[PDB]
This record gives C-alpha cells, structure tokens and sequence, in this order.
C-alpha cells in the first residue's frame, strides 16, 4: 500500500536495553547506531523519503558526542554507498569542533545523493526553531525585506530548520515513538501537527526492520 | 495527584449518533452533556483548567461547532456559573457569525470573577494559526519599537499566544485527552502542548464521563 513519505522518530529506549543486558548504557548508544543503521536502510529501500530522527550524565555526554564522529568512520560509508542524503537540523552551532566537522563531512559527502534523506535532530528543541524562526521573520520586517501582511503559515514554514528539506516533505506523514512513551517531548511541533502518531513498547536498539513495517502498516490501517 | 490543565479533543459525535441511527444534531446534544459532567467534575477533583476542542461535508461540521456556544449558553452556562466555573474562548474572533460571538462574550462577562476550574473553548482554533497571528503582533510591536527582536523569546511568544490570558504556570496542559480512537493531535496547541502527556481512548466523546476522566488522570498518575 502507501508507504508515509516523511517519518518521524524518537529514538527512546537505549538506557532501559542496556540495563536490560546488564551493560553500560554506552552499550546501549551504540546498538541504537546500529538500529539506526538497519532502519535507515530498510525505509530508503521501501522508498520512504524523509526520516527525520530525535535522540531523546556527565562522563555520558563525553561518549554521545564521540558517537557523531563514530557515525562519520563507521557508518556513513555505507549510507553513502546506499544513496542516503544526510542532513541536520537544530541548533548545531552549540555542538564540539569534532563534532560538528564529522556532522559536516557527512552532509558534504552525501550531498548529491537522490535517495532518502536521514535528518538528524541534533541539539534540536521545537519551541526554540519556532522561537527563531518569529525572530528572524521580526528582523526582516524591521529591515523592510518583508512586510507584516506577508506573515502566513507558508512563510513561517520556510524559516523553520525543515526548510531545506522539499516543500512536499517537511511535515512528517507519520511520527514513531518507542520506549512506551506517551507524550511529545518538542519534537516537530509545527511540521507534525496533524502527523498519524504511533507508539511501540519496543526500545529503539530492538526496532529493526519488521517493527518498521509493522508501523507502515499500522500507518495504512488508519485511512 | 491530579493534572492542573487537561487538554480534550472532543471527537465522534458524528459516530456516535449514527450508530444510534439517530440524526447527527443528536450527538452534538449529546457532546454538550459530556462537557457539563467532565467540566463540573473536573472543577470537583481540583482540575484548574480545561481547553476543549471539538473536531472531527466540512459546511455541515462548521454549523455544528459554531452553533455550540448559543446552545451551551442557553442550557448549559447558568449552572457552570454556580458551581464557580470560569468560562473564556480561544481561536479567532474576528470571522465568528454574531449570535456566536455574543453568546461567547455573555458566558465570559457572567463567570468572569469565578475562582474555581478555567472552561477554556477552543473554537475557530488552529495551532499554527495561533502561532502565526502571535508573530504578527509581536511583527507589529517591533516596528512600533515597544520590542527589539533580540528581546523574542519562548517566555514572550507565550505571552502573544491565545492562552496569555491564563495564569503562567496553567498555560500548558499537563495531559491531552483524545477520544474516538484517533492517534492524532489535529493542529491543538501545537507549541502550549509540546511536553505533555498523550492519552488516547477508542470511547466515543458523548460517553466520555466523569468514570473516564479519571481513568485518564489515572493513567497519567502511572507515568510518574
């Protein structure tokens, strides 16, 4: 039936699967890159357009921030090799020199790419893209670019961090949550106002390619 | 334990008067029934605010939601009024017909002094649409100069949105109840919303009672 052309996902659950084998929630990160990975290969093939992908202490954020340079080394070749663009959004001037130089070489490396598009929610808050967005939008006004009677939902749209995405994809079609979490966590608040949500009890290092289908075909059960 | 702002998409109506095979004037009846035993019991469990959103031949479904507030008025406000109920409306006025409009200004003006539970009405509402007329005044408050753009800010959008007129800590809803079965937030409170929880129910909103209200608040208590 119809695939959804843009997904949404918060990737929840790496700390409870790690506990759950009795390894370091480092443990856990890791096999979220590798969940990740088979996902991201698996919707590409099915020919999903967007997946657009949420990560969610002190020694922690040491290792989650080396993950992006271990992404870089050990799996963007193969996205590369699969036709994947992979792009950011958030605010990715806060994030290491390392970090977002391997950020950046993989957005440079795939950037001719035709095949889905892996967004990656980096540093990412829903009210503050919005927060910016009304804040550009007010200088350009006082600048006389833009006139305060051109304010519409089209234009906000268009100073959201989702506008390099294609007009046609920027609003995810379907939003997964894992991990049995009910609730939105500033995720997409704009683009997935009228999103189909849907909510699995499986921890994201456990949803490979059949809890991506089972979700498609929840996706088309609804209408 | 109880949430302070409870959020509800009022969906199926419609589903619910077809299959009584009654017309569909009847669920809306029925809707409005709902409203008064979930706001009165709300109001009792020490719930501070509600926003209620009814959503569901588009012409047909626009009569309906706009001849909400007369009715509600003539049947249902004078004893929301004495049980201490605040009752105020969100969305855009401006396109409201003009028995509507003074049917919702009248609920206002009656329980304006009220100190008990906030009966907020979403009604000509859309989230984004909210957000966008929030930007054109804070827009027009930078070219009167009353605002520099450097001073925009989540805290100061919130005070643009329709829900400023809430008190600070009860502008955003702690839980968002949806009914009908429907796992879908239709463009409500998009930004107000942004952290709270989801509860979806396949019960149809007309049977959607003081028994479900708590089972909602129930369900909300096990997430802590």
């Amino acid at each position: 039936t119809q695939v959804p052309a843009h997904i949404g996902i918060i990737m929840d659950g790496n700390g409870r699967w790690a506990k759950k084998r009795m390894q370091p929630r480092v443990f856990g990160h890791k096999a979220g890159m590798e969940a990740l990975q088979t996902v991201t290969k698996a919707a590409n093939k099915l020919g999903v357009k967007v997946i657009t992908v949420y990560a969610f202490p002190d020694q922690e954020v040491k290792f989650i921030m080396n993950l992006p340079v271990e992404f870089y080394d050990n799996y963007v070749p193969e996205l590369h090799a699969n036709n994947v663009k992979i792009q950011m959004i958030g605010e990715t001037d806060r994030l290491p020199k390392q970090t977002f130089e391997a950020l950046t070489k993989a957005e440079e490396l795939t950037k001719n790419n035709t095949g889905l598009i892996l967004n990656f929610a980096l540093n990412y808050g829903g009210r503050a893209e919005i927060t910016q967005a009304l804040k550009l939008i007010s200088q350009d006004v006082l600048d006389a670019k833009i006139n305060p009677g051109d304010i519409t939902e089209e234009l906000i749209g268009n100073y959201l961090f989702t506008q390099h995405l294609p007009k046609d994809l920027r609003d995810p079609d379907l939003i997964i949550r894992t991990s049995g979490e009910l609730r939105l966590s500033n995720f997409l608040p704009w683009q997935g106002a009228y999103s189909e949500l849907y909510f699995t009890d499986t921890l994201w290092p456990d949803f490979d390619e059949a809890a991506l289908q089972e979700a498609i075909l929840a996706y088309n059960r609804r209408h």
